[PDB]
């Protein structure tokens, strides 16, 4: 009669040195660890794809 | 005896469509045409270069 072994969910870090588990929830609450200044995007394709 | 003509200093465009003759003054009054989001600076050098 073997017994299964459970391991607790790992803790990942987030902004301001705080730890959460869900990435979406931690991002929506705290956000990324490193904050970029902002990036400009580029698109190649048809006018319909652009709009 | 012959005359010599003068050309006025041209005006370079700036923010909001305004223009000025001096680039530094036009920047200080209006600013650049395209406002970037900022850039991450990269430095290669000594720690004395760092400070």
């Amino acid at each position: 009669m073997k017994e299964l072994i459970y391991i607790e969910e790992p803790s990942i870090l987030f902004a301001h040195g705080q730890k959460c588990t869900d990435p979406r929830d931690g991002l929506a609450l705290f956000g990324p660890l490193n904050q970029i200044y902002g990036i400009k995007s580029g698109v190649v394709g048809t006018q319909k794809g652009l709009q």
